[PDB]
């Protein structure tokens, strides 16, 4: 039932959203980072200074060794480990047990985060980007094939320490407002989508829309920032720079390298532009927009000052719509229908005079031109 899953995510601010799970017999309780940018289910199986518990394969009567090794690199860190299957369930999720692939993590490099409170990762993207190859069934596929849980999940990530909901197997209407707008998943590997226009405070950025998806645009609950290709990152920074030139910033701030602060309660939100991403819609020549507030891309970092880090950053692997984008929104991963839906969420962040928004329809000729091949 849906209400039982509402508020099943937690997290320390800047440190990820995790859901509670159990692996084994008898069940061992672990916190798992919820990650739509990858496809491997993996937990700490070995003492690590940043970890407070870990999976112990020898305490489980249902563990099965797979006698195959694995390694998974992310933008920001990596780990290797030993594959195997075991029984798994989600306390605050659907009321089932499945046998799934689990990577037992034995060494890692900049992957676990100090004091984050999660010991593992749930990659919810598709088989094709699974390691070591697409034959390792991802958790969610196993979940669907072995139960009657419909092939769909939704994420409401609340920022504003950090909380939210993962509704597994449907949509809870009491968590968003207005209507859901859908964008096709272009290809089932990452959650790849096509961005057809970008505006900053109502001004078209006027780049060739191939640039917005060079070389892909993905939706990713595992990455903090809105990450943009070099060309797009530079046009954006130049605009945001010019809209808030009223104020004083060391330019390593623009690079995410230092903070800016303000006498508490005086942050000048008004000089930071709203950003609109226009996504491919579901019908010919049709798109829609989602608009984020500066409260989403200036993240409060923990004096009686308010300090913020700039959370838009460069990438050479295409656009990443990370938690900065997703925290405004109720995001539906309709795998069954190959689409991703957005609505303003209930826990939306609050400007005095401006609102995070999902709006349509819009006309956009030549949307197919926008995909990079
Ligand atoms: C297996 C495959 C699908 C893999 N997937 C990915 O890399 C996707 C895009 C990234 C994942 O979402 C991956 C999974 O998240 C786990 C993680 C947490 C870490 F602290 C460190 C890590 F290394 C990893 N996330 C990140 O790489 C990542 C995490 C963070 C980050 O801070 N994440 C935390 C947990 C967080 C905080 C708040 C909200 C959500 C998440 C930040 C970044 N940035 C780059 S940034 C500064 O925001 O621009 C990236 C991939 O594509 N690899 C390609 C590759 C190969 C070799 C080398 C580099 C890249």
């Amino acid at each position: 039932s849906f209400v039982e899953m509402v508020d099943n995510l937690r997290g320390k601010s800047g440190q990820g959203y995790y859901v509670e799970m159990t692996v084994g017999s008898p069940p061992q309780t672990l916190n798992i980072l919820v990650d739509t940018g990858s496809s491997n289910f993996a937990v700490g199986a070995a003492p690590h200074p940043f970890l407070h518990r870990y999976y112990q394969r020898q305490l489980s009567s249902t563990y099965r060794d797979l006698r195959k090794g694995v390694y998974v690199p992310y933008t920001q860190g990596k780990w290797e480990g030993e594959l195997g299957t075991d029984l798994v369930s989600i306390p605050h999720g659907p009321n089932v047990t499945v046998r799934a692939n689990i990577a037992a993590i034995t060494e890692s490099d900049k992957f676990f985060i100090n004091g984050s409170n999660w010991e593992g990762i749930l990659g919810l993207a598709y088989a094709e980007i699974a390691r070591p190859d697409d034959s390792l069934e991802p958790f969610f596929d196993s979940l669907v094939k072995q139960t009657h849980v419909p092939n769909l999940f939704s994420l409401q990530l609340c920022g504003a320490s950090v909380g939210g909901s993962m509704i597994i197997g449907g949509i809870d209407h009491s968590l968003y407002t207005g209507s859901l707008w859908y964008t096709p998943i272009r290809r089932e590997w990452y959650y790849e989508v096509i961005i057809v226009r970008v505006e900053i405070n109502g001004q078209d950025l006027k780049m060739d829309c191939k640039e917005y998806n060079y070389d892909k645009s993905i939706v990713d609950s595992g990455t903090t920032n809105l990450r943009l290709p070099k060309k797009v990152f530079e046009a954006a920074v130049k605009s945001i720079k010019a809209a808030s030139s009223t104020e004083k910033f060391p330019d390593g701030f623009w690079l995410g390298e230092q903070l800016v602060c303000w006498q508490a309660g005086t942050t000048p939100w008004n000089i930071f532009p709203v950003i609109s991403l226009y996504l491919m819609g579901e019908v010919t020549n049709q798109s829609f927009r989602i608009t984020i507030l500066p409260q989403q891309y200036l993240r409060p970092v923990e004096s009686q000052d308010d300090c913020y880090k700039f959370a838009i950053s460069q990438s050479s692997t295409g656009t990443v719509m990370g938690a900065v984008i997703m925290e405004g929104f109720y995001v539906v991963f309709d795998r069954a229908r190959k689409r991703i839906g957005f609505a303003v969420s209930a826990c939306h962040v609050h400007d005095e005079f401006r609102t995070a928004a999902v709006e349509g329809p819009f006309v956009t000729l030549d949307m197919e031109d926008c995909g990079y091949n």
